[PDB]
């Protein structure tokens, strides 16, 4: 009942194990499995229209980027830019750059470097070669400059799906979809997102550990004015329980998505996403959407992400009154203790 | 240097000291002076100009009021209806009762009673007849239904001055002037106002400590929705260094007003005001404006009333985005443990 991932699945032609138990890294806290469904299986229209994780196993979402790998992209991706992360540990924390201005006490661990295609796969060929410790995650918004062949590919996933979808849960638009290329062992470490996500995946196997919006408290999101707003401050592998009590009771909702899987994470669900160890490289396609407009006007009792919407609006507009955002938390303190604690 | 009062001031034709040191009650925390100027001064200027507070010795604000007393108000005052306030001990903490529908568990200890005012000097009478420990303290709003005498008296106050400050302030209106009529003994323990105040003492002394808005954090105050809103949460005669810590870091200005002082208790700070025992009956008539229009635009760095004000905004947006002002707390704790303190 905190199974997790279940048994691994079999995959068709006697091919043995997809992926097995000693890939997945190994945590503090427990875990139910995400329900893998078909699309047209109507409890997984039930859990989107809910706004709870499914996992699709038929959509076609992205069918024709499955021939898709690193020979057929260098090949055909085209010469245009690519944001490539790097690391010298296996968590690949993010910095938003504008932030930064606002926080000097806050150094990388995490450098993005723009490259050409075959730049990447040829330092990902020279780290290979040697057997160096560092890291590397290529995420590129899909754009314009792309070479002919991958447009023709991308004009083949499947847009009269997702628009239904898109459709039916009064989503606002398309933000961007984007390109993930990673290496085995890479974790994204855990975080939210404000809009929706159908997260396609396309070569390899993730293990995707989600939490409900319900657990902020258990999670500690960095300060909004951060540069990591939006993610955690526990460190998973070396969880601080004086600092991050409530990390404790902390609950997961984990899966395992290979090739043709589209994992739904809803608006402002954590998410933990780790590439599996000795599983080779990883691909993947997301798929970000607005977010159906806020209702007029707000019926009683609130959602979970309606009240972290509202803590990130008093951040914010604190940020804002006090002319500086440093100022922040000297104030939040001084509004609570003694008066709300 | 924390002098306090001063030495108690002599009244004119050596009538002896006006009051003594055992008249004041004693508290946990140090004192320095407010001063007392002449209204002529051009420090008492300053000091009113910069939102500091001053004792004006000669203003006659409010000099036809000074042969006021039980009889001649019993006499002249008319027959409207009175407010008094009931307590069983000297401390009169007040409640708003439009509040106190969102807060059940809070009874009071100062039970609003409306009377006529020879009902109150009767019950004051009866009272004083046996010893009984109970204490009344009226506080009225002059209006329309006063008597012709107590107009005129009205009219004979220093309008010329006090409109002059108003305009050099660029204070708003005049919200309201209260009567207020104490027992000897009797403390409104610490709280602050948003509006300027100009309190004129008409009959007997009082000790008014005033503590600066920029010592918040010392002090305490309810939280916004609490009926005790705006009011200490600290008991001065007896501190919980426990709950309320930075009560130890409390530093007043302090004074004794006495017929034809007037006290300048700026906007935001806070005051406690004690009627001095054994002294008798007090008399004071108070003038609360409005307050300067909010400066287009801020001007950092912020002062500290502005930083109160804010604190005050956000919690009242949060009351009414929440549903639910008990919510508020659980909230703000949400927000900042482990992400801010
Ligand atoms: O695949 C990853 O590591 C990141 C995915 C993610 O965070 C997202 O799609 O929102
Ligand atoms: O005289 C009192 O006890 C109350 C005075 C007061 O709080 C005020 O005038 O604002
Ligand atoms: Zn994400
Ligand atoms: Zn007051």
């Amino acid at each position: 009942v905190a199974s997790g991932s279940g048994e691994p699945r079999e995959e068709a032609g006697a091919l043995g194990p997809a992926w097995d138990e000693s890939q997945l890294r190994s945590y503090s806290f427990p875990t139910r499995p995400i329900p893998r469904l078909s699309q047209s299986d109507p409890r997984a229209e039930e859990l989107i229209e809910n706004e709870e994780p499914v996992v699709l196993t038929d959509t076609n979402l992205v069918y024709p980027a499955l021939k898709w790998d690193l020979e057929y992209l260098q090949e055909n991706i085209g010469n245009g830019d690519f944001s490539v992360y790097s690391a010298s540990t296996h968590k690949f924390l993010y910095y938003d750059e504008k932030k930064m201005a606002n926080f000097q006490n806050f150094k990388p661990r995490s450098n993005r470097e723009e490259m050409k295609f075959h730049e990447f796969v040829e330092k990902l060929q020279d780290i290979q070669q040697r057997g160096g410790e560092e890291r590397l995650y290529l995420q590129q918004t899909l754009n314009d400059t792309v070479g002919r062949k991958i447009v023709m590919d991308f004009l083949g996933f499947n847009w009269n799906w997702i628009n239904k979808q898109q459709g039916k849960r009064g989503w606002g638009q398309l933000t961007s979809n984007l390109l993930l290329i990673g290496m085995e062992g890479n974790v994204t470490p855990a975080h939210y997102e404000e809009q929706q996500n159908f997260f396609a995946q396309i070569k390899g196997y993730k293990r995707c550990i989600l939490f409900p919006p319900d657990q902020f408290e258990c999670l500690y999101p960095y300060p909004v004015h951060h540069p990591c707003d939006r993610q955690s401050q526990v460190d998973f592998d070396n969880p601080d329980y004086e600092r991050f009590p409530n990390f404790q009771n902390v609950v997961g909702y984990e899966t395992v998505v290979g090739p043709g899987d589209v994992l739904y994470i809803p608006m402002y669900w954590w998410h933990h996403i780790e590439s599996l160890l000795n599983g080779g490289i990883t691909i993947t396609v997301n798929f970000w959407y607005k977010g159906a407009p806020t209702p007029k006007r707000i019926e009683y009792p609130l959602k979970a992400h309606q009240k972290v919407a509202i803590m990130r609006n008093i951040e914010k507009m604190l940020g804002e009154a006090l002319g500086n955002p440093q100022e922040v938390g000297p104030l939040l303190n001084t509004m609570i203790k003694g008066r709300y604690n």
